[PDB]
């Protein structure tokens, strides 16, 4: 149907916007601390601590399969990246501090993305 097609075009346009958001969020992580999943070879106990791991590569895979239906879903995954890190790592670590900085800087990007997604519908 043409209605299905139109919905598919909206999904595609959202996907384009979210890819630009994701690039912008990831530039706020110049150390690439959140680039890839936590390695179970190097933190074998990780899953005893963190129930839903997340990282930028995993988000990017979801994005390219047009797997985010709205901005809320994408933000949930971004928040997992930060929140997981702040639970697993202590306050005095480079990891926790990088999460705090990503959160603060990403909030600005997400504030306007919310306006763009509403605005362009």
């Amino acid at each position: 149907s043409m209605e299905q097609v139109a919905m598919e075009l909206r999904l595609t346009e959202l996907t384009r916007l979210l890819r630009s958001v994701l690039d912008q969020l990831q530039d706020k992580d110049p150390a690439r601390i959140f680039a890839q999943p936590v390695s179970l070879k190097e933190v074998p106990d990780y899953l005893d601590h963190i129930k839903h791991p997340m990282d930028f590569a995993t988000m990017r895979k979801r994005l390219e399969a047009q797997g985010y239906k709205n901005l809320h879903e994408f933000e949930e995954d971004f928040d997992l990246i930060i929140d997981n890190c702040m639970k697993y790592n202590a306050r005095d670590t480079v990891f926790y501090r990088a999460a705090v900085r990503l959160r603060d800087q990403g909030g600005v990007v997400l504030r306007q993305a919310r306006r763009e997604v509403d605005s362009i519908g």
